[PDB]
């Protein structure tokens, strides 16, 4: 109904802002299974911006918190897989800092 429609539109607005930040490049699409099988040996709940966008468009987020859990996991996955000294880890920190207030405002 209208609450789910409104929520979808708000989530897509957050993902739009997310996707245009310089620190978003590592997170735009799923990690290639072909290129990086070892990634999926460590990360068992993968996600990325494109997958969240497609899920949102198709109504797969029933509540704000369902989206929040997956958005948080995107950053947590990077900081589990990659070392603290990598640019990826730093970009995860920078991007989460930027986006979390937008998420809370939903």
């Amino acid at each position: 109904g209208h609450k789910e429609v409104q929520l979808k539109d708000q989530i897509l607005g957050v993902l739009d802002y997310l996707e245009k930040q310089q620190s978003a490049w590592p997170f735009l699409k799923p990690v290639s299974l072909s290129e990086a099988p070892d990634y999926y040996d460590i990360i068992k709940e993968p996600t990325d911006i494109l997958t969240m966008r497609r899920k949102a468009r198709h109504g797969d987020y029933k509540t704000k918190e369902d989206f929040g859990i997956e958005l948080k996991r995107m950053f947590d996955n990077c900081r589990l897989y990659n070392a603290p000294t990598t640019i990826y880890f730093k970009y995860a920190n920078e991007l989460q800092t930027l986006i979390w207030p937008k998420y809370e405002a939903i």
